[PDB]
């Protein structure tokens, strides 16, 4: 049974082999493949990367942020910037004034959405909540997601499916499996299930050209086992979690490699 | 290098053998398994499948009809229907009257935006056009798509990747596969580019309960190499296609299974 971390580190070696020169929005070098997946069970585990120390603070201090749908900078340590991923996953189209305003019930809530789906029919395959670049929101009528999660139910247990537009692998991506995995470990809790698979699928999978180097030495390095994530407390609604309530357990990664 | 198809056949063997029971919408059953994924190679061959014939004519027919724009049933042989996958590719937010109107210059051309940002942005990560089942629409505010299909530019070929939330492995999946791959045929033919991958993507990947034993058979069916799409004329309009201007090579199926 290979650990689930020799996935990413394929994709990586799979990138550097067979990905074509392509540039970023800034004209930035990278080497990319188009379509990617990969598949990590939170069974008794949490896939928290070990081949390098992977920001596990900000992971969740950002994810609670988002929950909270700040708009306030200065509220997350790891300023009214209008709409972003917090405001979208709580506030969904509601015409937005300030951070400080009132926006209760104003809006689709897409996060307790997909919480009150999963309670009312756990067989639908339509709980998904999309997140959005807020850079995209003015450029056009209708934008694209960057991100769709969905979600899916049998047995007791919780899939999350993460669906992203592009995937920076050697910065972004052990921090979205960290991010979505949390969050799936906390709605599986507060809706009685238990954590199944998180599978995270890309369009454009890119390595920056800078951090080739770093990463063909992280490949050199063996996954340790993944540690355990663990809930403190016994949380109600999805609003009332506190960085406290988590613990990671026999996480023993290798050193920190910066990217970039 | 082994045929495309045989990824096919191993994910309907994987959900035979792991799937999970699950209940469909209608309260029918399914084996199904939550993410999947495979890639198809678009160059100088196409993804028609060949463990069994797939209804190549109905496929055409259908996506042609869709680029339409069509709510006339009628026009379509393999009645005012409200919205569906051709009024959101191509009227997408419009105030819908009825299937005779004049729609020009109304909503969002999804299909026309896709098709000139990868002439005016090949590198663009946002070529991104989705599809609703009309049932969803009155159902909730802003509801989740059924599909999102993204394209992607490199070296002067275009690749696809569709993810849908669920797909039914006995007959729609077939059948999708070929209907992007032509779409991604058509719209490669007039941007200039060469079709690369098609990339598939599903969420919950299922199997009905009375598909079982034909799927069964269809398994001990060895593929044969893919069939040639041969476009026979220079077009310049996606509106312009007709199906008299495809033709398919080389196609050589194992006899039609019906399911269901």
């Amino acid at each position: 049974p290979p650990h689930g971390e020799l996935q990413y580190l394929g994709q990586i070696q799979h990138i550097l082999r067979c990905g074509v020169r392509k540039d970023d929005r800034t004209g930035t070098g990278t080497l990319s493949v188009f379509g990617m997946q990969a598949r990590y069970s939170l069974r008794d585990e949490f896939p928290l990367l070990t081949t390098k120390r992977v920001f596990w603070k900000g992971v969740l201090e950002e994810l609670l942020w988002f929950i909270k749908g700040s708009t306030n900078a200065k509220e997350l340590g790891v300023g009214d910037l209008g709409p972003v991923y917090g405001f979208q996953w709580r506030h969904f189209g509601a015409e937005y004034r300030d951070m400080e305003s009132d926006y209760s019930g104003q809006g689709v809530d897409q996060l307790q959405r997909v919480i009150d789906t999963i309670k009312t029919n756990p067989d639908d395959r339509r709980i998904i909540m999309c997140a959005w670049n807020p850079r995209d929101l003015p450029l056009m009528a209708l934008p694209p997601c960057h991100a769709l999660c969905q979600f899916y139910v049998v047995n007791s247990e919780l899939s999350c499916q993460l669906y992203q537009r592009s995937g920076d692998m050697g910065l972004g991506v052990p921090f979205n499996i960290a991010s979505y995995a949390l969050l799936t470990y906390m709605i599986a809790h507060i809706t009685g299930l238990k954590p199944g698979d998180f599978i995270h699928t890309l369009g454009d999978a890119h390595i920056y050209l800078n951090h080739i180097e770093p990463l063909k030495i992280q490949l050199q390095r063996e996954p340790r086992p993944f540690p355990k994530l663990r809930i403190l407390r016994k949380v109600e609604k999805i609003d009332d979690f506190k960085a406290e309530d988590f613990q990671i357990e026999g996480y023993n990664p290798h050193p920190t490699i910066k990217m970039e």
